[PDB]
């Protein structure tokens, strides 16, 4: 496709603002927001995590005005985790930092991620080991095997369902993805402090070095975000991930496109 | 509203200088700055903090020389933790590092936050557990539901009051505050250090984009603070929350409106 | 070499995109992308790692487009480790963090490692212990004293050959590469957190300060990787080596060169 | 007002010189550590000795004699002796069996100032009731408001070995014609970070192009550098500070009334 | 002597390529690049380290070509040579935990290199200045209790190979015109070396004037540290570990008068 002029004036602008709340696994009514506590296989044969332990990727899909050649490109971003000072609850059936002290923080690793493009993010499944058996309800990578720990190129899938597609099966295709722009970071070990800010002073430019953006397919944009902040730790010692919701603000022009 | 050209001359511009002072709980009357030491429920149901247990946000509503159309428009600001080295006092009633050891210092998770507006914080509420029962006296999200701890929209608040909105239950509301500014970092983690910068060489420029800053509305400017810098703990091993007071020095300049 | 103009019009550029699996040792045929558990040698001089222990460089020698004077010039790269996400499995045959909790995260010593050239890396090898006996199989510095335990001159190779060279022995020559360019960071420690950021909004330019990206002899172009992540440790503590892919994609011109 | 700067060879000068720490100085042998740190039983009972405490280090350099002003422009500074921390053979405590020396760390506060004089000193306490000895100069009056702001605390730096560390910040209400900068890093297992080199440069100068005017000629530099705690046998702690070096340039100001 | 203008042509500019061995006290035959396992005195009065106990600055002083012209130090490429050897963690090491893998190097560092045109001018401060320093070193003499913070007395220049102990001395900032040097010393038990590798980082040696380093007697001169940790034996003991570095020169001929 040829990208060809930026429409100008008044209506040549729209802009998309809305949340993604994250999807931890919500174990019971009460625990919206969190994992199951997690618990490990004996052997890495007999690995079977429930649904409900497995935080998956968020996405929306937004429709657009509709331009029905014109595209809504997607130009700049405002995004941030909302609700960061939940996590300051230290007294709510934690367990203690030690004798008489306060309840431990969530903590520990952490996948902070979120994209904006003209159609579905593209994943490419990796696994940590072939042999964890994904459970009925998730949309895992098929047909594993060995060389699914490091690369095999079947498990290619679109993020284009809700509480489907398990965070520690799928990462963004980076061979593909040519109309979305992507962020993410995975800051792992099992002690790690979440750190987070917030401003809303922060912009992110989505043009690429041609000075374009997402190009929206149909007139949809495509969100996607995973915010596991880190494990709330119980009184037991069992531990679950906590997730938090993403804002996303994103302004987008009118651009001319020719075939 | 639509905005014209920033009046010039030597009276056409102010300074609003002051500081504000944290919000911590102040469980008895030696204790201001610290809040009470940290219960743990057994239950989320039965979580049930107690008021002086519970960091606030701090705010001030300052008034500006009136001009009444005419706005003072906040340009920039100096800002500060006052008092950051008050952490080094590890000898005060605190439990050792290691037998014969000094005190710990004041660590684990902090909160460093401000804003300036033309008009009061807009807050969202999110809950870390939907079922905490808040107490008498402070502000927090009516008609908790599940839904609250990831994001419900009625959960819509201002910050109007001191000593009353709850850190945990509030935070800066994104879909809003198109006239405030706001910077906040959160460092989670039992043993993070406080790591606390001054300088009287900094400034943050308060403009959007459009070369606008916030616009004060009925002459008064909002500043909003939180500065949890950790825990100490006692000899006993509780341990509880202490804040500073934040410094806020702000130039301002006269703008028409229409 | 003297290096003239560079070619223009649409047929004067190319792209190689491709993926390097990593190199940690495969102790079984369900371990691959991990290396054998690591043991400890009584003393330096019985220090005799097993093949499978011990980590390797990865690299891919990839053929252009036939050109002939004209080279190809690599100008940009586009890079990032595949598969962060896998690391969120916490809950596969690992070792608790304390009594209930989840399983421990890979984490512990990384190096993280890449580089773009016109011919293969080159290498000088540096020795932690010039006692240490190498395996069958790999390749390593030959007639070690104690002198290569800081820098011994008569250890160069070139990384041409994939699961033979163990990234503990070899590291670039400064005192060589020209006509590549490499990045590596060693993040050494028992507890260090991996790390892992991804974006398909980051380039870096190849060129150096003349504004001249490595030139491909032969027409071929070669990438050379390590992602060593940490390790992952199982139920009864015993620790491997966990690493992961590496995404490349270069964009390349045509240079007119002489002699 | 502030009026043109003065061009020539003799309208610059230079400043340079080495402030040491003053850290409590328990004995004749212990120049830049203090007295190891005993803990009170409680806040009421808190009542530190003179040499556990930690001081802000200042000294008034002469310049040389001239309206026009000495105006304070660049600033070179490091810690001088960071390596000194690498003796973890001497008397500490053993990170295990059979290991080495635990080295100097835990909470730090690097600080340092350049001024056309005093630094102005706005104090803060950790704990209102705590009984500051003999020899120090500390908040006076102090109320339980003295915990977050009280500001009856106000001081200049003007005297060494006196204005205890914990007691005093850098007064952001004042200090015009100084310029400070300032870093605590808190937590009992924080490890020092000191960077030095000669070829980084602070500039001094305002938004306004103006650097500290020195009255009567004089520069004032202060700093603090507690870079943490030593650990000996016993498992007793101690802070240890270094030295600062600075290297000023200063050229001549014309100012008016 | 004033500075005039650089010479140009192709034979107007030379580059000097070496690397410099770390000097850590090498124990033994089998143990260079290692110390000797640390010892703790008793007393800071008992203080008495073995000279194969102590790591030293390493310097090395390369001619140019024979020339006022002088050479001036223009770039600097430079890096630490074997960095990936720290990987091995099976080789006589501390167990992490039961059945883990060996502690890998770790704790306090000190990176450190400097390019100039004559010795590197060193300024003594000690820990405790009570230490016997060995012979074989060159140490601080007629140190005092004044020592500890900063004694003028304790000058140097580094002008032999181990032989300056790094915990001794450090670059004088009141030397020093015609040297650029640069040091991070991280401190702590636990710390993570954190080292980089690239052959794309050049660090210009000009000052603010525009004039690098000038090679007195047309002799340029090296100085390197690179303490990387220390690595801890099964037994507990532990030695400092440390690694060559790698210096890149660009140096061009340059008119001085006088």
């Amino acid at each position: 496709v040829e990208v060809l002029e930026v429409k100008t004036g008044v209506d040549s602008i729209t802009e998309v603002e809305c949340f993604l709340t994250p999807e931890m696994g919500d174990p019971d009514e009460h625990l919206r927001g969190f994992s199951k506590s997690i618990s490990i296989s004996d052997t890495f044969e007999s690995d079977s995590p429930n649904r409900d332990m497995l935080p998956c990727y968020s996405v929306a899909r937004i429709p657009l005005p509709n331009l029905n050649i014109l595209m809504w490109e997607a130009v700049t971003l405002k995004t941030e985790v909302i609700g960061v000072t939940s996590l300051m609850n230290v007294h709510s059936n934690g367990q203690a930092t030690h004798d008489n002290g306060a309840g431990k923080p969530v903590q520990g690793t952490s996948f902070h991620f979120f994209s904006v493009g003209g159609e579905a993010l593209e994943l490419q499944g990796v696994l940590f080991n072939y042999r964890t058996k994904y459970p009925d309800g998730t949309i895992f990578p098929k047909n594993a095997t060995v060389q699914s720990q490091v690369m095999n190129t079947e498990h290619k899938a679109y993020l284009d369902k809700n509480k489907a597609y398990p965070v520690e099966c799928w990462v963004p295709d980076p061979t593909r993805n040519e109309n979305t722009r992507y962020f993410g970071t995975l800051t792992g070990g099992e002690n790690v402090p979440p750190v987070l800010h917030i401003t809303n002073t922060a912009t992110t430019v989505l043009l690429d070095e041609f000075g374009v953006g997402p190009l929206c397919k149909g007139d949809n944009l495509y969100l996607s975000a995973v915010d596991v902040c880190g494990m709330f730790t119980n009184r037991s010692g069992s531990q679950q991930w906590r997730g938090l919701s993403r804002y996303f603000k994103v302004q987008l022009r009118k651009r001319r496109v020719k075939n």
